[PDB]
């Protein structure tokens, strides 16, 4: 259906460059297999979603028998040129198709792929990740082998701001002769509705993050199509909450060491930023108050999530419930430096110049 | 399709309303020349908000029937119940191509232009609602002009060379890409760069290309052939060619013009330009001549050629388009 | 053999690098400034063009001076040691250094030696060569010299070179198709080293340095010269190559006097010579780039070099090879 | 030889790039081909000294049948390269070698070249293209047919006064602590033995211009060893002669028309320039007077000739000679438009502007 439109994205050259070029990712796991040598060299090798290869040349470079480069867009066209060139034919067997309806033909030792999206499961690749285990041998690996998912409530004023003053353009009872006022309503709710990627200061975040841990050697495909992820935030400052923040980390448990790769707003940024989601109606809360609810991630037709975030605060009895669109988001990011909360001086700032 | 979802969004329409030069021309095409609405039965083709049929209302017009294939049609009744026309502006969801109305029409009403005027392919819709026009029916645009012209920028060329050269990497973390440096560069120049520049960069007096929508069938955007004949204003190399449009409102009392040439203030549309591969080198005098061929294609969008040639020379350049990947370099 | 000593026949190339006031004035200063080397002392000064060197000599007071030239700059050497009142000093010897001979063993050998990137002319050869008339406990100057490398970025040279290869990307040149030859034309301009001063800004780690000491090195030791480097990065950013520089040093009795080529000092008619990598390498702070330079002798009495650098963390590779015979002088 | 080093220099695809790119060069001889067509339909050709091949192309394109493109240096291995992609195998024959050493299947009806040099001789290649005459059918063409060598006095006060201050460094009594005195004659000598490559405004030029012409269909290979110019000058303006100025034009004589490429300095410039041989002692002229001579230029074995031009002014009897090698010129040009000389204002500049 719009399985389409999605191949269709990743068939083109400049999207993959996109992709290889960010140096965080690509170099975490050209480190993580390259730096478990003894978990590759000279087994079998599944590359879920290949795109350029690049992930199966890192398999080859640290020894493997045999890998099979499974890809689904016409990027498997230029897939299989590299290796030609590469003079690894004998080694990478590029399968055009998708993981799911291709055969195999042996079962494999170990399992690589990159299917993390936004908020870690945009995208829904990580079901194909799975899915892959019908071709893994009873011990077998995962590259990842594991992803933590990581939430954390914010306050912004001006991204929340940001919402009304675009919407406000429908609140005028004469744009050129015509009352648009009728649509400002549903004008914020969709605004609301989108997910803003896009980083920020940690000092925005008002309580220590949560985890949701998805262990890709235990889970299964359906684990991914009802996602509950409870949280009860202890608040560090006492701010006004306009929604909360996600973002990921995923970990590679090889041999000799486990290797990191995180997309947390403290280290490097990342292709996938972070992820935030506005309340329509702020919650207030005091220092210590209990941010009590749900993050409810549910599965649609379209390859991505309906996202249903209830939260309260137990203190005060005040809710907010919000529902958002995760395949529609809103990207945010310009560049800039964030600027830093106001009220973040405890000193003078014209006594420390 | 992916198409009606993207204009189904608020924020779209808005980002199109907020474009002040295409309202306020639309309104003022409209109302300046209110005898062709006067007590008449009007269709606006892809009303999306509604702010033409309520550009129609405003100059007098009797009944406006509002076509609406997205889902901006259950906003748009919104908005006609609560500006109190009800009863002239008659919202039908549904494709023009599908709904049935139940009269002739005096004048049709659309905005059906996109980049380089043909994208979308939304003057196919515009064209076919001509089948519930009255005899003399007249026809909001009117006319289409496409506009080309050759220039020179460097800095483009460069900056698009330099990201297919990414592919060139003989040892990227180990790995040789250079197997695929030809497609890299295929794939990049057959963007087309949404833009804007200054005019300076223009070699050439513009070649104009004219539909007329009163006049054409849907059959003949299947392919469009321009064939066009520039004479070099300055010497220099020629990087590709520029695309711009205008559009005509031919009315009773005036004739009111819309453009989003290079010269006047920013539309949406902004100008698109198709780069060369390899630049072409010409003198002033030279005469650079050849073809610009569209062909329609399934997925809403043009198949894009481009030969052209200095005839003094022999030198030529073929290059291939793909209007469904644009580079907006903003 | 024969093109190079025509060259350094016109009195016009003699004036360029007697205009080289830092190389000229450094040289008179370490010879004179170390006076007890040269006092009525027995001096060969090995290809003296116009003969300053050997003028520097005697002013520092050496007994006998071998001025050795095989271009007919010669002739001109001896009007000036005529003029000068030094025949009883300054001998000048027509040949070649190699071909020669001398009426007695030296005590000093003075030269200047120094092409592009220190090797390039492949006169140093001739330099050592000459030991063979030098007493045991002898001292040459220069008596070291220091080569420099260290990786640059620098986007507009590299798009630059990369625009005039591109020429050769046209299907149609007046109807003819040159696409055939991009490659080509891309290795001859990316094997061009270029001839030229930079900013120090450019410099992505601190330099590394391979030394050549002429009072030990033997004439064979330049057929092969092999260059390790190993690059601590400071910057994050692409490294588009190699940057050469070089200095000498004078290590008389009484004090050490330094020639400098680098980029941080006053200009010489040497400038600095930078490697082009056809396809830059990306490197963040902290990584390590190494790899070796190579430099082989060819009989057009010059070098081919081969430069190979390696990213360690990433096994991003980079292989160039480079034609000193073929220089762009990009400086204006 | 010096031939060693000349075929070096034009294996360089750079140096094929400078000449192809000289657009008044190139463009002229497709031109000159082209609409020639009855001159190459058909027809065998021989291209002498190919390059890129980028003659015999141009000859292809006007009918030729077969094209024997002779080539001496390495760019021959590149020549057939473009003739395979170019899909002109059967037609354009690359030949690596001599002229004087190879050997053809046939004779040719045409033979085309681009022989000329600075001052129309240097390099001395015009000799190759008479000496494949000996492949020629006895009523053949040669492309091109004619050449004329323009000669013409100037007046460059500031030319002339660089090369005494440029020599000037040696008359110093102490560069640091040396007397260089006396090699300043020598210095000076060495200076005014270099031919002047530049562009000029044609205001400095004091009478009408001069020619020999070389008939290619009639001279012979010895004609080229010793080159008598005698020069009979009518001074339109009074001055300063400090030299003369050379140019040279080829014509094209085609069966349909005639076509011209010119170095003149009233055209559009071209990589050969302009070259001015400088007198070291001046001739005073004024407007009338006639100034006579010879110029003579002596083949040498390094691929160039020795000058000998001796002037004199009949009316005062003022002679002046002056001995120059071509192969050592100084490229002057830099792109400044060449200012005029003064003072050629002969109406007031301020009540012009
Ligand atoms: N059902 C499927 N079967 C096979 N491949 C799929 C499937 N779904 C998505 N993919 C493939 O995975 C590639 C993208 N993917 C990262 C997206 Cl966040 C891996 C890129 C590359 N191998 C990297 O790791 O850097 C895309 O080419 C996509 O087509
Ligand atoms: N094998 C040789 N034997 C004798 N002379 C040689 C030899 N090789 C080169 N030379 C001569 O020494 C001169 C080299 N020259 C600059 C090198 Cl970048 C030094 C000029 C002179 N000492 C100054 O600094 O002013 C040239 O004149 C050359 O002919
Ligand atoms: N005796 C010879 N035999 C064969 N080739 C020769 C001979 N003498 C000179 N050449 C060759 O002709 C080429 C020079 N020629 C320009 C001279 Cl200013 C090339 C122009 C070329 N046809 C263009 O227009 O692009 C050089 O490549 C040279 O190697
Ligand atoms: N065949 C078709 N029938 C009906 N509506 C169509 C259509 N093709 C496109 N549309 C709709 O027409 C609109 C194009 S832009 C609408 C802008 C509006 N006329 C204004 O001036 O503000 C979109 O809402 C699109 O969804």
């Amino acid at each position: 259906s719009s399985a389409v439109q999605y191949f269709q994205f990743y068939g083109y050259l400049s999207q993959q460059q996109n992709m290889m070029q960010d140096y965080v990712r690509t170099g975490t796991y050209q480190r993580a297999i390259l730096q478990n040598h003894t978990d590759f060299k000279d087994k079998i090798v599944l590359d879920v979603g290949c795109g350029s290869g690049i992930l199966s040349f890192f398999a080859a470079q640290a020894g493997a028998r045999k890998i099979y480069a499974v890809e689904a867009s016409t990027m498997a066209q230029h897939a299989e040129v590299l290796v030609k060139s590469n003079n690894l034919t004998d080694r990478i067997v590029v399968i055009p198709g998708k993981v799911e309806e291709v055969s195999l033909p042996e079962q494999v030792d170990i399992i690589i792929s990159e299917p993390m999206g936004y908020m870690l499961f945009n995208e829904r690749m990580l079901e194909s990740y799975l899915h892959a285990k019908k071709y893994l041998k009873p011990s077998g690996n995962m590259f990842p082998t594991i992803g933590d998912v990581h939430l954390a409530p914010f306050t912004d004023e001006q991204l929340y701001m940001e919402q009304f003053t675009k919407a406000n353009f429908w609140y005028q009872p004469s744009f050129h002769g015509v009352d648009l006022s009728a649509l400002r309503g549903a004008a914020v709710d969709e605004y609301f509705r989108q997910p803003v990627v896009d980083t920020f200061d940690i000092r925005i975040l008002m309580a220590k993050s949560v985890k949701y841990t998805v262990n890709f050697l235990e889970a299964k495909e359906g684990d991914l199509h009802r996602i509950e992820i409870p949280f009860k935030f202890h608040m560090l400052h006492s701010g006004l909450v306009h929604g909360l923040a996600f973002w990921f980390d995923v970990a590679f448990i090889g041999s000799i060491m486990t290797v990191w790769l995180s997309t947390a707003p403290t280290e490097p940024l990342t292709h996938w930023y972070q992820v935030r989601c506005l309340f329509q109606s702020p919650l207030f809360a005091k220092a210590g108050d209990t941010l009590s609810g749900t993050c409810l991630l549910i599965a649609n037709k379209r390859q991505s999530y309906d996202i249903s975030i209830v939260a309260q605060v137990d203190q005060t009895g005040s809710k907010s419930s919000n529902l958002l669109d995760l395949k529609n988001p809103f990207f945010r990011y310009t560049g800039t430096t964030p600027s830093p909360p106001p009220g973040s001086h405890y000193t003078s700032p014209s006594e420390n110049m």
